[PDB]
């Protein structure tokens, strides 16, 4: 096991997994200082990204995220490698503090963050056997702030309810998951870290997308309040909340940019 | 052995400091979400910080900051406790990134910060029991940004180029610890947290003044430039730079305001 509070909390993650303490650790700060654009940074293209509402996707509330599955047959096309996608999932803080992005802008988290987890499948048959190799993962970020209701994140978090517990699945009808894209897909960050959690191995390709995605108060509301990180016949019940890791150093390194300003 | 940076860096202390892995750690990120006014908290008196010019304080290079000794005749009044001062030191970051300060505002790091440990010698015969005990130590916070030339910090920086190396100590000649202190210390940040070093010890009340002091570019680079975290004759030398820790999980805590936001 490990967590993101008490003895098994991100600070002690390293002693059963060693690379949460090496080097290229994720998430950072995204900062002014350390930003250097590249022009050689094209637009991604997601390709297959469109779900049949006639398909059941298998969403699982794991103990330390909701995670939606996802079907290799979706795509990215653009990087030196094909990623297919295994899962989506997402990064939040709480009530009190509704804050818990991952990544940070120049110090200031945003109220939340989606990872949507690929894997090298020209080298890999599934994302755990890529997970441990060089350039094994490629994640879309995306920041979520709040704002209007969108409709589109809906459709995950209207099952919520139904992955209340640790262990649980639901099905999701299939939708269009480039609706979950902010706008200007084409503006990102891009740099090497790892998996912001266990076994956080140094194998991942970043891009965050420079444009947050916004949803309701409400929406956040449930996302923040809705699970449980135990299961239901846990004799000490925790809220799923705060479930993000702190930044990490990242010193005399670069992020680069699809965009100069 | 530990630092703030590869194998033995803040993400492994708790394998060795199982406290670093626990609760109420410090430092951590102050922002107005987890900021409350407390209209009960009143100005600190500094009492005998006013150090003799005819005696001498111990300035060692102890590896992970340099630290001056302080006499338990100083003390600050205006907590439950008399809490008698044992030490002073600092963090700071490098050169090409002068924002190692270990407490930041709304995500934002100050060039530096200066520590003033006390314990409360009410209770306990020395530090090291205090540092075991629920409040049983006090630190007052400063915060450094690059500003003008300061001659009360220059008192400690111009004895910086002999304790370059680990192990290296020098006396200074008692000046006033007060002259280190900011404008308007009535106002300040109040918590709960830990040492910011192994071994962690929840044990800290933390006091963090809201208003910063400056000291010049060229003091800032004597302070990050002057000192090593290794003894002189160690094989692989390590400058003492970025000896600060990323902020940590609140862990359900409030930080107490003296003043209103
Ligand atoms: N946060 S992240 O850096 O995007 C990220 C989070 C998770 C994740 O879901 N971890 C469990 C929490 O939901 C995963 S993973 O595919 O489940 C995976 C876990 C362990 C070993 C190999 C692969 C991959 C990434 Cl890249
Ligand atoms: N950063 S801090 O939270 O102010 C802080 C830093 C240090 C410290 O010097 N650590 C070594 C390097 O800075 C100390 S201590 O006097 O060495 C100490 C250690 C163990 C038991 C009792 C006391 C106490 C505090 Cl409160
Ligand atoms: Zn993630
Ligand atoms: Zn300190």
């Amino acid at each position: 096991k490990w967590t993101y509070f008490g003895p098994d909390g991100e600070n002690s993650w390293s002693k059963k997994y060693p690379s949460c303490g090496g080097l290229l650790q994720s998430p950072i700060d995204l900062h002014s200082d350390i930003l250097q654009y590249d022009a050689s940074l094209t637009p991604l293209e997601f390709q297959g990204y469109n779900l049949s509402a006639n398909k059941q996707f298998l969403l699982t509330n794991n103990g330390h995220s909701v995670k939606l599955n996802l079907p290799s047959d979706m795509h990215i096309q653009g990087l030196q490698s094909r990623y297919s996608a295994t899962q989506l999932h997402l990064h939040w803080g709480n009530p009190n503090d509704p804050h818990g992005s991952e990544h940070t802008v120049s110090g200031q988290h945003f109220a939340a963050e989606l990872h949507i987890v690929h894997y090298n499948s020209d080298l890999y048959p599934d994302a755990s056997t890529a997970s441990n190799k060089s350039e094994g993962l490629a994640v879309l970020a995306v920041l979520i702030e709040m704002g209007s209701f969108n409709p589109s994140y809906d459709k995950i978090f209207s099952h919520l309810q139904h992955v209340k517990y640790k262990g649980q699945e639901a099905f999701v009808p299939g939708f269009n998951i480039e609706e979950l894209l902010p706008e200007r897909t084409a503006e990102y960050y891009r740099y090497r870290g790892s998996l912001t959690t266990p076994p956080c191995n140094p194998t991942v390709l970043w891009t965050v997308f420079r444009n947050p995605v916004q949803i309701s108060q409400e929406q956040l509301l449930a996302l923040e309040t809705a699970l449980y990180c135990t299961h239901m016949d846990d004799p000490s019940p925790r809220e799923m909340i705060n479930n993000f890791r702190q930044v990490q150093k990242f010193d005399e390194r670069l992020v680069y940019t699809s965009f100069s300003q």
